[PDB]
């Protein structure tokens, strides 16, 4: 939108249900959905596996939002 930021911190926090992508760890290249982040520092993402769906808590620095 506007070139200048509306506030000091923008709504970078991803909403629940959004798709996320991992860039670090053997799970890199796998998409996950925010199941419920305990805080802005750590977040809970769901890793879908051809065998079954698994839930794992990853740090926002360990993965990035699409």
């Amino acid at each position: 939108g506007a070139m200048g930021p509306k506030d000091i911190v923008d709504p970078a926090t991803p909403y629940p249900g959004d798709k996320v992508i991992i860039t670090e760890g053997a799970f890199e290249g796998f998409q996950a959905i925010f199941t419920e982040p305990d805080g802005e520092a750590r977040s809970m993402l769901l890793l879908n596996l051809i065998n079954k769906e698994i839930k794992h808590s990853v740090k926002n620095t360990e993965f990035r939002k699409l």
